[PDB]
């Protein structure tokens, strides 16, 4: 795993429309749609959100965003990812 500052800007350049800085929160609805817009079906988008939404507040912060976009990119051009998020048995 790794991230390039050059890339982080790429997302913000556009996402800035909704997520300007690490002081922003995107509702799962926006993420679902925004990401869905890319290609991956909402079905998959679920996994991305859960993984990117370490807090599970139904809101994605610039960070959740950064990881989400990056992770999504990989899901599209990388390797198969795991699945720690249990269907109905979250470690809580
Ligand atoms: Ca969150």
């Amino acid at each position: 795993w790794k991230i390039t500052d050059e890339q982080r800007q790429y997302y913000v350049n556009q996402f800035k429309t909704i997520q300007p800085d690490l002081n922003g929160f995107i509702p799962g609805s926006a993420a679902k749609e925004f990401f869905t817009k890319s290609k991956l079906p909402i079905l998959e988008l679920s996994h991305i959100w859960e993984l990117s939404d370490f807090d599970k507040d139904g809101a994605l912060t610039l960070d959740e965003f950064c990881a989400a976009f990056h992770l999504v990119v990989a899901r599209k051009n990388g390797y198969d990812l795991p699945e720690k998020l249990p269907e109905s048995l979250m470690p809580k």
